[PDB]
């Protein structure tokens, strides 16, 4: 019975691995497994009781032998793996009533993850007009196109009305075009690199092009 | 002591937060500081001990005031929160040496996340020759165009060696091709839907063209 | 008009940021203005027809002045930015109706991110009854204990029968539990370290306790 | 050549998947490649020149026949699936010399992930003294259990200055505490519930204890 709580306690925090079987339980038959066995320290009190005792694995109220629509988990059903399921159905048994199996499947996602920035990219600036003139900062990863334009702007002393557009240079006159603002300094391919900031010309030409 | 074991134990598991800072502490002065509160159940024998005292926070090995290159975490360094850093300078000070403060950055991520699939998606099959004749499958939103096409395919008869393309139908003669084989049917917008599979003629030539 | 299509076509794509307000519009005023700007390179007959013109934005489908229940993204309603609904606002304006406003939050998420691993972990290997013989292996970092316990019992000729446990070796008898058996040897923060393999006696007790 | 360039411009961009190979191009040898094919649209005068011809797939740049150790991505070497790499093996073989092949393996991770709130949780509030006074609000899912409870301060009026505590009721004066105040609402298990705030006494006992 403090095994019993043990075992579906750990078994419910089993990781998700696509391919494997999980169990749909019934959220109302659950409750009083729950109470029966004193899953949470706070109703400890109606354990072992023949009242809370939660009988053979019920759920039809999740069924319609089709699955009913619109159900949410833990509202309406508790999800456990295969060993948790063969522990509940050895128990308790099933009510006489097929399981509701069902599948772990991988969905791409783009998400976000944090991480301590330790190392911050070291990059030369030079104005296209004065190339002679070479100033190194150090730059967050995280930065974008945007935020690293308007810092270097900072540096070579270009007005905020002015426009501008920023480049990668390389060795004789290859020179990539920085025209994706949002990109981060390392999604642009930005490593430990020579930029070159570029004016507008007063008349709208750029000297360019 | 035993409360400063329990303070840097959950202050090490604090949830990284965009823009936080946290502070790098070398390994060699933790390792110490972890035998002196007895951190470890499995090394407990100098707790308190003179001997594994680790006297005032010394980073120097770290250092070159500029941060060494090709250190990795855990193996060099700690990292704990401003919380943790701050109790660390209380208990035991710094070294006379400045503190090696990093910030939390994010980090734009494709990744893999897995669900249990409770429902799958129910939609309706034809041929492009006979369109009268329509069936119903239920599928895996993680089912590729590639793998629903085949099994496609295998309902309406199709012989490996007999080359083809899945369309979406739409009302009033609009058809969507669905050739992008790798993409899921839940990533090429297949909800609860008629499909229309098409045979390219012996001759090479396509009936839709 | 084609202008209109290239917009809203970059703004459906645009990135979700924590705290941005995004709106819905209704996906049978979304198909009428699809086919009117001429948005699928499969329906652009109908382009600019009076009969294919959206009209105001409508979302009375999706209101009850509260929100209807069970709807889905793509099948009942479009999510665009502001930048988006106010540029179908301006061009096209609202029906006699307030816009549908949500909120862009973020969910923790546990995920599996791939990466390619160019360096395998150099681990040294011994047993504890004859620890003076060291063998050294590289292992991938996704490798579990369970998985490298096994392989060392395959270099330490361990019979499957013959029950073990494996620890990580530090300095002056300092031997630490490897317990966690679904742990990667990354999350059991084993790094390029002396790993110790312990077999259980025949009587039952083990040679360490 | 031309087809070259858009094989390896959509073979960089492969998914990676768990057990796949790639391959590790010094990105000396790449760079030539990259000029030869006119790869980048900035850099297209030294398409076909038989000065820019990369030769024979050379990387003994990042060989010691052991790897070289702090090697980073994009700037030491290039990454290509299978069929790239034999592609690149077919158009120019590699140098008399054996190739560099490494797996994708996956990391477990927690990340952050935005989604587009549609549906706030509505939830039923009441104090501990007076439960007869029922008041009803919609929250966020992403709100704190430490957001929640100063907001239902703020609508039972109780000043900052006295301390408090959070229960979930359940029926038959079951009490769930909700002591996890960094956990959201989701996160907490709370669905569409009565909530019940608690003031500690004048004394510093606890009403409930």
């Amino acid at each position: 019975l403090d095994t019993q709580r043990s075992d579906i306690a750990t078994l419910l925090k089993t990781s998700l691995r696509k391919g494997d079987t999980w169990y749909l339980v019934d959220s109302r038959w659950f409750k009083q497994w729950k109470k029966y066995v004193g899953f949470d320290s706070w109703d400890k009190y109606q354990m072992g009781d023949q009242n809370v005792y939660p009988g053979p694995i019920d759920n039809s109220g999740l069924l319609k032998q089709s699955l009913k629509e619109h159900l949410i988990d833990e509202l309406d059903y508790i999800l456990l793996p295969t060993e948790g399921w063969n522990k509940l159905v050895s128990w308790y048994t099933l009510m006489e009533q097929e399981p509701i199996a069902r599948k772990v499947v991988e969905q791409g996602m783009f998400v976000k993850h944090c991480k301590v920035e330790v190392y911050l990219t070291e990059l030369k600036l030079c104005e296209n007009g004065n190339m002679n003139n070479v100033v190194t900062r150090r730059f967050s990863k995280a930065d974008t196109i945007d935020t690293i334009e308007k810092e270097i702007r900072k540096i070579f002393s270009i007005p905020d009305e002015k426009e501008t557009r920023l480049w990668n240079k390389y060795m004789s006159n290859t020179f990539e075009p920085l025209n994706k603002p949002d990109s981060t300094i390392q999604d642009a391919g930005l490593y430990q690199q020579v930029l070159v900031i570029e004016q507008k010309n007063e008349d709208g030409t750029w000297p360019r092009g």
